[PDB]
């Protein structure tokens, strides 16, 4: 009823256990987590062979640093945080194409994505942990960075990941009451909207500014075609996302975007930024072109302040 | 290739005629229209004998009355409108409970408890031809408003509704500008929103203004739990609408309410409105309680104005 296994408590020594299968990593270890998750209440798996877990033998006053390193009311936060951040070390970050990407590993899409579009926003977080990561990221220690965007969006290692969906998360913790959008839509009635942060800065309908400026469809209104359209934005950046399509990106249209090919829950993202002439990156990788046309979920543009 | 049918132009007399199976109506006729339906590209088919179509020999100046005596901008409104008005006119409107039912034929459920609730509320059309079927429809010559709730809403005589929908057709041409709601929603980032006319009067999501006022569970947010209230509202009544549930009504608590029971699409309306004691109305019938419990999807409330 044995599996060999490597336990680090410091990340930085290793040590060689066995584990019953019949018990609870809890009642042997203590509280025990793997690869992000919190696996302190469960039996042994025995494809868990070989894999180094992450184990944290309580305490109680840790929550000092808790809620205030971290920003977050999770006891089991840390113990995700570091576990993942295990892995992360072992991920090879290359600064490409100026930024930092990520060598493809345990599906990297959205992280890759998700921190090639984090260099390049004008944004600075609550929580201290992420300051110190960001920049580490910029430098290229970005092991932490990933660790803490799986834990904040409670994902695990090698789980696929939405871009979008992940940047709710960490934009949770960043400067958003600085930031306001306005949009108001239309048939019979009408109505006019004021959102603040985050709310503010994303959108799902779109991947053009411009349209949201110019028109786009709403439905109830009464019937079913609305329109509505953006009144003020007083923000640093913009985000419009879409369900994938066909899409034009010319260079100093806008930001960055990402480029997603595949099924709705299986697909492959792809950054895109605009620098000298576009640049493609792909983990690792990049192509560079003067022109486009992919498939893209979300498009970036700086933006100043716009009123109507 | 015939088929027996009565024409009446007039509304007034009757007249029977043959036509052919292999021609549209309108070869034969005319622009045709039965039982609130443009059948003028159609050809017969064998369930139509025995039925009074509307025939309306075409004009090009009618539009003088049209956009003007009943706001639209439909060439096939009147057509729809008369036909359904033969119909209509057949059917039985006996006053019940002080207001006036409609004894049940070709699935009158959402126009019963429709112009059950349409009597009871303070609302004043902007269309003079919903004016005077309104009151002829207080005292009892309701044939013109079905009618015309028909064809405004596009329906046919004996097509299923559901109240609410039906009820935005009417609304977007009633006194609707006089009219305010204000609503805001907060986790990460928060997000206020004012709505003007029926948008303000009308809401999708639970049965208690007194929810509405306490508390209102909402997504997005940045995750999925959000809370939305009521800041304003400036109407002189409000529709609170759910998916059909259990709910509760005392006397006093509530002006109005109108009870689903069956399937989606595959239900039956009945009217309820608090008095004396609570009085339910379905067609001509009536049952007066002091309680109720049953499952509603619609509620009404009569309200002057509220501030947060
Ligand atoms: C990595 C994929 C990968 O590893 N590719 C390989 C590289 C090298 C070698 N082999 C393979 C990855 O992280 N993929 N992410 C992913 O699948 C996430 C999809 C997802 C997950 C949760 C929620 C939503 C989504 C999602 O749908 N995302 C796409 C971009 C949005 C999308 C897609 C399709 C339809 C649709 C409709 C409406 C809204 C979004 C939408
Ligand atoms: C008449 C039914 C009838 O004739 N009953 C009889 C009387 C005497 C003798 N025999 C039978 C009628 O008009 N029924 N209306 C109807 O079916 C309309 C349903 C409908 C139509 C179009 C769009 C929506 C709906 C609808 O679902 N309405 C209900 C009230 C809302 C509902 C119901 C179930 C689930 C659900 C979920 C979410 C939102 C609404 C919702």
């Amino acid at each position: 009823k044995t599996i060999k296994v490597f336990t680090t408590v410091d990340n930085t020594n290793l040590h060689t256990q066995l584990v019953d299968m019949s018990m609870t990593y809890g009642q042997q270890f203590g509280p025990t987590y793997l690869d992000g998750a919190d696996v302190t209440k469960i039996k042994p798996h025995v494809n868990h062979e070989g894999k180094t877990f992450f184990v944290l033998p309580s305490d109680d006053t840790l929550r000092s640093e808790a809620f205030e390193y971290y920003h977050t009311l999770d006891e089991s936060f840390l113990g995700r945080y570091m576990s993942a951040l295990n892995h992360t070390k072992k991920w090879k970050f290359p600064q490409v194409g100026g930024l930092t990407s990520i060598k493809w590993a345990d599906n990297n899409c959205y992280l890759s994505s998700v921190l090639l579009a984090l260099q390049q926003l004008e944004v600075k977080f609550n929580a201290p942990a992420l300051q110190e990561a960001y920049y580490r990221a910029r430098a290229g220690d970005a092991a932490n960075f990933c660790a803490l965007i799986l834990a904040y969006s409670n994902k695990t290692v090698g789980e696929l990941g939405d871009v979008r969906e992940t940047m709710t998360h960490l934009l949770q913790h960043a400067n958003l009451e600085s930031a306001k959008r306005v949009l108001n839509v239309v048939h019979c009635g009408q109505k006019t909207t004021t959102l603040t942060g985050v709310e503010a800065v994303m959108y799902m309908g779109t991947l053009s500014y411009d349209n949201l400026k110019t028109g786009v469809s709403i439905p109830c209104v009464c019937g079913r075609d609305a329109t509505q359209y953006l009144v003020q934005q007083e923000s640093s950046f913009v985000m419009m996302s879409a369900p994938p399509a066909e899409y034009k990106l010319q260079q100093g249209t806008f930001l960055c975007a990402n480029e997603y090919t595949g099924n709705y829950q299986c697909g492959h993202y792809t950054h895109i930024t605009a620098k000298e002439t576009l640049y493609r990156i792909d983990g690792a990788h990049l192509t560079k072109m003067s022109e486009y046309k992919g498939p893209v979920t979300d498009v970036f543009y700086k933006e100043t302040s716009y009123t109507t």
